[PDB]
């Protein structure tokens, strides 16, 4: 049966040109301001992200929940020649729309994807994966989920000083656990980036926490 995910995909394969992340992103953004809302971070948050991996070009990043593949693109269309993304996504479904997303968009090379729930697959990437330190992390994972793999990523040895963490929807939804946790901690270093919920002018915000080690 048919999904809002599939006829995202659907609407890109269609209107978007092959091999272009920009026009995959413009893709995505045109039919979701025009005709479905999905949870995309979207092209204001997503602008802001994009300022976020110039100013720090980050060699591995980490991405929690992929969704469609939109903030993956994003992301990996403005890494360094031989950096990489790890996207971590539970629904297989989701996966494999990702899959084909950064097939479209070229990018396949840069990134992985990851099935699996984070909280599983987070105490495996350095045995399994081959992972020193994380350079950046993205989290947009059911938001329950931030503060709980904030720690296990710490516990776990994967931050080091000056990783950032990038988090969304710390206003809406919201994440309050999670801004109390970082804005609490003197080895977080936090700037505030308000913006707009995807495809409406609802506010929104981004988190920059900067780990500074225990
Ligand atoms: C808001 S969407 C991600 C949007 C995407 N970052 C973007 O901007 O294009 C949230 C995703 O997180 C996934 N997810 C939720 N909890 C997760 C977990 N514990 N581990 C991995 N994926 C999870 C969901 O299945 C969903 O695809
Ligand atoms: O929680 C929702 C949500 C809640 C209710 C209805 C639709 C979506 C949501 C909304 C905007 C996001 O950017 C986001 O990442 C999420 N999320 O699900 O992780
Ligand atoms: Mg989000």
């Amino acid at each position: 049966g048919d999904t809002k995910e599939q006829r995202i995909l659907r609407y890109v394969q269609q209107n978007a040109k092959p091999g272009d992340p920009q026009s995959v992103l413009e893709a995505i953004d045109t039919y979701c301001t025009q005709k479905e809302w999905a949870m995309n971070v979207g092209d204001a948050k997503g602008q802001i992200m994009d300022a976020v991996i110039r100013e720090y070009s980050p060699s591995l990043v980490l991405e929690l929940g992929a969704y469609c593949g939109y903030s993956a693109v994003r992301m990996a269309r403005l890494l360094q020649p031989g950096a990489r993304l790890l996207t971590m996504e539970m629904n297989p479904d989701y996966a494999a729309i990702t899959q084909q997303m950064l097939n479209f968009a070229g990018l396949q090379d840069k990134v992985t994807i990851l099935n699996g729930a984070s909280q599983d697959l987070i105490p495996q990437l350095k045995k399994k994966y081959d992972v020193d330190t994380l350079d950046m992390v993205f989290l947009d994972h059911w938001k329950d989920r931030y503060l709980p793999d904030t720690l296990l990523l710490e516990k776990c040895g994967l931050l080091r000083k000056g990783t950032v963490l990038l988090a969304d929807n710390v206003i809406v939804p919201g994440t309050p656990d999670f801004l109390a946790y970082v804005r609490g901690s003197s080895s977080f270093e936090c700037t505030h980036y308000s913006s707009y919920l995807e495809y409406m002018k609802v506010v929104d915000g981004l988190e920059k926490a900067i780990y500074q080690g225990p």
